[PDB]
């Protein structure tokens, strides 16, 4: 018997959906008279549905992707999303309210869909938007209004961030994402974000997968712009997952033969960026010099193209796969640094497990702005010479993290914030707190 119905649309690219279903899921299990619908593209859906994921109150939906009846561009599909919404949604929750008979009480976004204000302002249900980044990431944005009244789009440089955004003031304009500044024939994604920082002021609740205490000063700041903001995170440490029996990939099998602690360098780049193979070939003989074992998650293609020799030579130090667990592996006692595209899942999960990182942002999103948090804010790892990995800056970096009084420093901060992450989600805990708050937002008067 269900008294609420909370309706729950999905951002269908990247890694935005996953982190958003998990929130679900830890609602869903704490709500058991509150009904959860989830809207999401049928291809997404496909990637993202066992006994504790199996929810008596989860129902999924597919919306329309908004593609002819992919052919064209990831790029392409984006736009061809965004021109089919609302309405894609709107009508598909029709049909959860009918299938249920309950109407929607709630609506809980991606915050990148602007248009969850209107849906829910149309229905008469508070809008609370998910913001998939970090707090410093949201905070960026919030000030774009500013930033352009101050400089315009086309002595600014690290003068106007440090008088303007609180907290930011390690940061320069060219960390921020870039979309800020993109206002001349905006592409799809840029408009919808600009449209987001317009309409999340009139969110009930702005929520992250993040904890108040890696930037208190932020979290003051946006607690001040909006309704409610709730840090309700690390998810993976408020709501762990049992461990697999096995792991068909070997990595952890070949993780467990390693004889010293915090010896490995474990390198991703996510899910979509390869650098280009004459950085993948520097990093190659950084490795090889370094003598460090190391577990590299590399496409098969990109690994083929990798220097004459180099995978036989290194076969006994090295272990390189296609995809690695990668939270089993940052929690292993064998890791000793994470080598990084500065993706906000993958710094949070290696605060989770206490590893220090090496950055190698590439363009776009927040991947600069976390890595300057990294290096100069959070001080958690370090950035690369020219922002590339060549053999030097490499050899450089892992030398810093790996062997300096630097990297002690380093590693007594990761430490120390993989504590405080830990005490938020505890209970008495930050992130524990809101958490309980948006269920009373969600569950209403019970
Ligand atoms: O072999 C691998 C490689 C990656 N991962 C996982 O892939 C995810 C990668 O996510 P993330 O680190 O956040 O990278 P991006 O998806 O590039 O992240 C950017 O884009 C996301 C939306 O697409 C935003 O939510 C992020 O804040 C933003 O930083 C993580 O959970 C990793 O554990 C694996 O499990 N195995």
């Amino acid at each position: 018997v269900f008294q609420s119905h909370i309706g729950v649309l999905a951002f269908p690219f990247g890694t935005h959906a996953a982190p958003l279903l998990t929130v679900v899921q830890r609602l869903a299990t704490s709500s058991p008279h509150t009904l959860f619908s989830f809207f999401n593209s049928a291809v997404s859906n496909s990637t993202l549905f066992g006994v504790l994921d199996s929810y008596d109150n989860i129902r999924v939906y597919h919306v329309w992707d908004g593609t002819p009846q992919f052919t064209g561009s990831h790029f392409e599909a984006v736009g061809l999303f965004l021109k089919a919404s609302p309405g894609n949604f709107d009508k598909v929750i029709d049909e959860a309210e009918v299938e249920t008979g309950l109407k929607i009480s709630c609506l809980i976004t991606d915050a990148f869909l602007w248009f969850g204000y209107d849906l829910a302002e149309k229905r008469g249900v508070p809008w609370l938007a998910f913001w998939t980044s970090a707090q410093c990431a949201l905070s960026a944005h919030m000030y774009t209004h500013e930033i352009l009244k101050a400089v315009g789009s086309n002595t600014a440089e690290e003068e106007l961030i440090q008088s303007l955004i609180p907290g930011l003031e390690m940061a320069h304009l060219s960390d921020l994402p870039p979309e800020i500044f993109f206002d001349k024939n905006p592409n799809p994604l840029a408009i919808t974000i600009n449209k987001m920082v317009l309409k999340l002021p009139k969110s009930t609740a702005v929520i992250l997968n993040s904890f108040e205490e890696i930037d208190p000063i932020i979290t003051t700041d946006l607690k001040s712009k909006f309704h409610h903001f709730l840090n309700i995170g690390p998810s993976i440490l408020s709501s762990p997952t049992p461990p697999p029996p096995d792991d068909k990939t070997g990595c952890l099998a070949w993780l467990d033969s390693q004889t010293r602690p915090k010896s490995v360098v474990y390198i991703s780049f996510g899910t979509v960026i390869t650098p280009p193979e004459n950085e993948l070939a520097a990093l190659s003989e950084a490795l090889e010099t370094c003598n460090y074992p190391f577990l590299w998650s590399l496409n098969d293609r990109a690994k083929k193209s990798l220097p004459t020799g180099f995978l036989d030579r290194t076969k006994e130090l090295g272990m390189i796969v296609p995809w690695a667990p990668q939270p089993r592996v940052l929690a292993h006692r064998s890791v000793g640094v994470f080598v990084t595209h500065c993706g906000w899942n993958s710094i949070l999960e290696s605060i989770c497990s206490g590893v220090p990182l090496i950055c190698r942002p590439f363009f776009g999103s927040d991947h600069k702005l976390n890595s300057r948090m990294v290096e100069d804010s959070w001080k958690i790892g370090v950035r690369l010479e020219g922002g590339v990995l060549s053999k030097t800056a490499t050899v450089e970096a892992l030398g810093r993290v790996m062997m300096s009084e630097e990297g002690e420093i380093i590693r007594e901060n990761v430490n120390e914030m993989n504590e405080k992450a830990k005490i938020a989600v505890e209970p008495k805990g930050s992130s524990f707190k809101n958490f309980n708050k948006l269920l009373e937002i969600i569950n209403a008067p019970q």
